């Protein structure tokens, strides 16, 4: 009752390390079968010289899959290759494999031989026990279920040549019945000992020329080949990527035949095909292509093709295209179904049917090839539309047939959010893997679904993949950044600065993000009744607006609240919060003890009470003196205000004490930074009378307060008063004490741990130099906005990107509108982009480890 | 949506050639594991000396399964044994295998090793191609599907130790979904090369003592064993025999474990058990026995038993019985599930739980064994009632569990038809097989369901099983009769005699049969209005009744019609019909051109017209003269009447011509048999006037006649008049010509073919001596009734029995009321009663055909 789709694909086929190399060789018309001594001699025992073999067989990333190096040498090579391509298939689906770690997904593998098992057990005096664990035929599925933590059925089955498609049929029935949510289908074949080829030669099944002349007059046998293929099957609701939908799948057996056990029977195959499409409810006119078994034998090809033309070409009125990938590749026996399925799905993805090789004249015993009812694809011709049938028949008599419907999702309509720059994060075992992923993301910068699945597969722990990277796409600067991430957990800390950081155009560039704009409009409707709206303070800003201190207060708190909201939808939960005056006001929303409206009205009421009453113009000169030397060198009535660092302390007072330290700024090395904000002496004794009018207004907004958390480190309260009744809750008296007390921004900074990642929440990171000398040198400081930046959205996205390079997982897909659930076809492949650590070589059995009759 | 039942069982286990030998060894407490050099040496390579092995491995009936003797030598022995036990399982179900020849039944076999394949391919210069066909792992299922002509899925699967029960689980899902009507589940394991045992020894899994000390403190490993088991699964409506009903079946996998791939996890097993019974809807209180995996390892037994006591023994209030057949037998790896299932089903059939061996003290790490919540069966204790759970866990991590409910059908209530004698037919390859079946049927003569399934499995062609036999059970004579049947088809011919064969008590003994009594009452209601009823002519017969000729006529035709009805429900369709006067009247009902009422009224009207008019008393003297000499030696007005043979001709005439040939009977060798029937000259010139009154009455009964068939050979019409208008239909003029013409019973007999089987339909076979000298000597004449026989039902059943020995298939189950569809439990097993032609020895690989490190 559930729809079953094909979600992922990966493979290793002759002269085809990756699935793309496979496709290229297939459409290139290259003879992937070769005459090389890569496994045994050229023509020993009278064997054919030509065979299809894999490029390499001794490469395995043993540390990733957690196998001991002594156990990896005594493993079946086909199991090592199956582990790697099984990871690559899940990643090709767009699914992180960690989301299937407890589920009931099953594994079905089609194998037919275990030659490594009998090569590794020839000497009973030097045996090891690990050869049983790494080479037994059930372990080809059980090791996959063990590593990927799969709780479903784990079966290895052998059904001769139809073994791989039979596994697909059983996995189909498991998903269809609701037993399993997902499944993995595999198929493996490796040619190691020549005695099996001598057996097939004496049976009469091997061509002397080593060629599958499919549907040809000169066909006299097949050519043996290798291959390791895996696909990922899932229900429709879990699929990020869809290649095709399996309409139906079934099987039968020939039964008794007078001719023999080996001989094919086309009547039972015709019955299987007709019963399948009937039960599926599809008309035979709707087909356009059928991938035949097509092994090239003398008696098998007319039986199969006459069965096809009886079941399908009765009342059709159109030619039916037919092909066979064994003419391009050779015939891997238990892995022939998934290799043909890979060719079909690659042909559907690229829009062109891959041609057949070695087809010159039709077989005269097949009359449908002579009048045009069946047409062999011998040239590349485009895909028009309809269903594709795939059948594979074993020589024992097992018949399997699949009907699948390709997906035809068009590329989406253009949208105004598609012009915004995006983030792309990557991970890998080596720097080259991260470079490959980032450069392929740069090549396809306008493909939104491709970037979404690439961002989805990047959340791997640093112990598994120790190299991470990022690149900002769609911007003007660009540039991949790759570095090695240290292992372990690093705490994330939030620091939000105070006043003096406003400018012309605060956060406009990232007003294009929807969630930031929603937060800004929420703060707008909150201050709307109070004769104010921060939207004109954002868009219609000139120099007559931010010299006011009320507008500066609300335009600081709203921007910090919007940044915290963006970080909260990002998935990030802070471990420690420490602010600075109005930053400490926004720390209430950062901690959750405040909400939007109370924070914005508290900031506006602070500004309103300050602008209501009037006190002598104040100063904020900054001097190059410590905290203790400033108390003894100020005149009476002049108080130190800000304890930023051990060398930077801000003084507060009137103009004549400000003019007093102009002369002492000439003396020695003393800073003469006299930056003021409206000429008002915040954090001073001049506002001891400001609090009682202000406190009255506040009690009407932050009534029934909530207690502060242990993560919030207070900066207006000294350390010995942290347990008092005033500093447990974020009440109205807590906020008015912030204005009348000096900010202690040094003793809060020494409680930050050793390897913390510090995020600065400010419209301009002017506290970055203070935090560098004020914190431990094993900390990372990341700014989020920069004053007078042309595209501040690119600056924000680079901060999120280097947050990925520190070790904190943060998915930038949540910032943008989500992509529709089926990806459109023609989306680029992901499984060729995965690279492993292949610096080591492992043991492979040779031809001398098998009995030669000596 | 369909109920799945276990219908058949067969097996070959250590020291257990048949399933009964297995049961005996199991309850006998015999250690089926031995220390003999039956496969390799005693303790070479440091291997344990003890192992469980089959009794013989080189026996195969190659001609029955149609394999060439050169192909049989290069076959896997385990496939040969699987073919034989697969036939035995179907026969044990009570089902003829020919009724599944076109159906969609599937085959699932659990294998794990193919050592014969690598022993037969060691020399690439002397290879043969047949070793691929007979030893490839897919062929273990494909050869079964090929021989038995099965169209369903044919899969060989390997899932380590749980491989046999996994096949049962998949076959369960196929029947449950409605995909398959029936299925065959197999499991095979054979120990041939010692290198695999050395691998298991180095892994640490083998006990040094070669003992499975299940649930014991001293358990340190398992003992390797052999075994070939097959069961037959079917839907409920097809089952003649039910062992149990599968309530539920399922599987899962352990997934990732910190301890390793090999280590068992009881938590996932507990989850599987709890999910199964929940989905099945059965309470955990309803269980009474669970067959554990019970391999005897140090860390596996506490994990499995603690998982069982968490899933099952939470709120139970009763002890739960637990056992393990591996303590009796050893551990066959991929065939452990079906062997345990065989032990459980044998224990349910015999009413006693088979005890465990080698259990002395409980494992201290299992606290449920120390307080009584789990109880080990170490003594034979009776079966009380409830469900039985069977689980088998592979060492790769595959977990499978079965819930099955035993059938508790009581033996039926006694009935009056159970005292009647029955027929039992048998077939076999040898005379000893037929003798075994007949003597086991004699031992259980009162078991009706057992005899019904034995009669059902006996319909095999003579080319397959050339020895047939029969025995009449419940009679007083008895005696098995065994002979060799000649091959080919033999035509069946019906001959029904005329008058002069009546006696006192015609057919009474077989009035107890229901269909004969129904035919008699149908003829009774037909003649009821005509002031007659043949029931008092049957029961209330004395010597004042059958001296009348009307009663003799109806009591001949009714008995012959009832015999023909019994033969028609028997399944038999005649090839040639030839009668004799009133026999030729009953030939109309034999041919189908007449019905019951027309035949009975025609016979009664012949008698009524004969008894109406009166003619001079006639004679039927019989003389020892030929047909031509009788015409020249009779006086004028005296006509020869019956041409029985070349030496026997009946004369017809008055008393004074009858007295004339008394004197000539003294002369030479002339018979003086003057037997008359009422003193009336039938087949003579004295009844030329009898026909016109008779014809008038007949036109009112056999109005609108039907044409005679080519099988009916006329005896009142000469050969040259066979195409005339009088002899094409069985009209009223056809019957009145029978009375006025001589019967030509010789020229009809020369048209009978060479090897015909002749059946005599008469209440007393007085024509048996005539047919012996009148027919060819290659014909068999079978009488059906004998005059003055004490039990004529035993005489009829012996005729049907020797009809089976001729070659004609005839099932005597149709004569009696049918047996209810589920057979009651305790019905004797059938699969130990099948014997083969095992006079030849085939090749088995030795230990020297494997690499020893030389």
């Amino acid at each position: 009752m559930e729809e079953v789709v094909i979600a992922g694909m990966s493979g290793k086929l002759p002269e085809s390390e990756n699935l793309q190399e496979f496709w290229d060789n297939l459409i290139g018309g290259v003879d992937m079968v070769t005459d090389d001594d890569r496994r045994w001699k050229a023509g020993l025992y009278g064997l054919p010289r030509r065979s299809g073999k894999l490029k390499d067989l001794s490469r395995f990333d043993a540390s990733f899959f957690g196998v001991h190096p002594k156990q990896a040498h005594t493993m079946d090579p086909q199991l090592r290759l199956l582990l790697e391509v099984t990871y690559e298939a899940i990643v090709d689906g767009g699914i992180n494999p960690d989301s299937l770690r407890g589920t009931h997904t099953g594994v079905w593998v089609g194998v037919s031989g275990s030659e490594t098992s009998e090569a590794l057990s020839r000497d009973p005096e030097t045996l090891v026990g690990y050869s049983m664990v790494g080479c037994q035929r059930a372990m080809m599925a059980n090791r996959l279920s063990f590593f990927f933590d799969f709780r479903g059925p784990s079966i290895a089955l052998d059904t001769a040549c139809s073994s791989s498609l039979m596994a697909l049929q059983n996995a189909y029935q498991a998903i269809h019945s609701g037993q399993c949510p997902a499944a993995i289908v595999g198929g493996i074949n490796v040619l190691l000992k020549p005695n099996t080829s001598v057996q097939f030669l004496r049976l009469g099944m091997l061509s002397p020329e080593g060629t599958c002349k499919a549907f040809d007059t000169a066909g006299n046998g097949y050519c043996r080949s290798e291959g390791v293929v895996a696909v990922l099957l899932t229900k429709k609701s879990l699929a990020r990527r869809v290649y095709a939908t399996i309409l139906n799948a079934g099987t039968n057996t020939d039964g008794f035949k007078e001719q023999g056990v080996t001989f094919p029977s086309g009547d039972i195959q015709e019955q299987l095909i007709r019963s399948l499409y009937q039960s599926a409810g599809v008309a035979p006119e709707s087909f356009e292509y059928i991938e035949a078994h097509g092994t090239g034998t003398k008696v098998g090809d007319p039986q199969e093709l006459n069965g096809i033309t009886r079941a399908l070409c009765a009342t059709r009125q159109e030619p039916l295209l037919i092909g066979s990938t064994k003419s391009n590749m050779g015939h891997p026996e238990p892995a022939s179904g998934l290799a043909a399925l890979a060719k079909v799905l690659l042909s559907l993805e690229h829009g062109l049917w891959a041609p057949n090789l070695h087809f010159h004249s039709p077989n005269p015993e097949i009359p449908a090839l002579l009048d045009g009812r069946l047409q062999v694809v011998d040239q590349p011709l485009p895909v028009r539309g309809g269903n594709v049938g795939i059948n594979s028949f074993g020589f024992g008599g097992s018949n399997v047939h699949i009907i699948l419907r390709p997906n035809t999702q068009p590329p989406p309509a253009p949208a105004p959010h598609a012009t915004l720059p995006r983030l792309l994060r990557a991970s890998g075992r080596t720097p080259e893997a991260v470079q490959k992923l980032l450069e392929q993301g740069l090549r396809h910068s306008q493909d939104l679904a491709f970037l979404s699945m690439l961002n989805d597969i990047a959340a791997v722990p640093a112990t598994a993949m120790p190299f991470r990277g990022y690149a900002v796409l769609g911007g003007e600067r660009g540039g991949p950044e790759v570095q090695q991430v240290p292992a372990g957990e690093r705490p994330l800390w939030f620091i939000c600065s105070g006043m003096g950081t406003q400018w012309r155009g605060m956060g406009l560039s990232l007003m294009r993000l929807d969630r930031f704009r929603d937060s800004i409009l929420r703060s707008d409707e909150a201050v709307k009744p109070f004769g104010l709206k921060v939207s004109q303070l954002l868009l219609s800003t000139d120099e007559s607006t931010f010299d006011d201190i009320v507008h500066s207060f609300v335009s600081l708190t709203a921007i910090q609240i919007g940044l915290i909201d963006l970080l909260s939808c990002m998935g990030l939960r802070p471990d420690g919060i420490v602010g600075h005056s109005l930053g400490e006001v926004a720390c209430g929303y950062a901690d959750g003890c405040l909400s939007q409206e109370e924070a914005v009205l508290a900031a506006y009421w602070r500004g309103q009470c300050i602008k209501e009453a009037h006190l002598p113009p104040g100063a904020m000169a900054a001097v190059g003196l410590s905290w203790e030397e400033c108390k003894q060198r100020c005149p009476p009535g002049v108080v130190p205000a800000c304890h930023n660092s051990k060398d930077t302390v801000t003084i507060s007072g009137p103009q004549a004490p400000v003019f007093e330290f102009v002369e002492q700024l000439r003396k020695e090395g003393v800073f003469a930074k006299e930056v003021r904000t409206g000429g008002m002496a915040f954090h001073s004794y001049f506002m001891e009378a400001i609090a009682p009018p202000l406190l009255q207004e506040l009690k009407k907004v932050i009534r029934e307060p909530k207690p502060r958390s242990a993560r919030w480190l207070s900066t207006s309260i000294p350390e010995a008063q942290w347990h008092s009744s005033l500093a447990r809750t974020s009440s109205a008296e807590y906020n008015v004490n912030n204005l009348v007390s000096p900010v202690l921004f040094q003793e809060a900074l020494w409680h930050v741990p050793e390897h913390a990642v510090v995020l600065e929440i400010a419209p301009h990171a002017l506290l970055q130099a203070v935090l560098k000398r004020g914190l431990k040198p094993s900390c990372t400081i990341i700014p989020l906005m920069k004053k007078d930046h042309r595209d501040n959205l690119e600056f924000f996205l680079a901060g999120i990107g280097r947050l990925h390079l520190s070790g904190i997982d943060a998915n930038p897909n949540a910032l943008f509108p989500p992509v529709e659930f089926p990806a459109p076809r023609g989306t680029p492949l992901i499984s060729p982009l995965i690279k492993w650590d292949h610096s080591l070589a492992w043991d492979v059995p040779a031809a001398e480890d098998f009995p030669n009759g000596s």
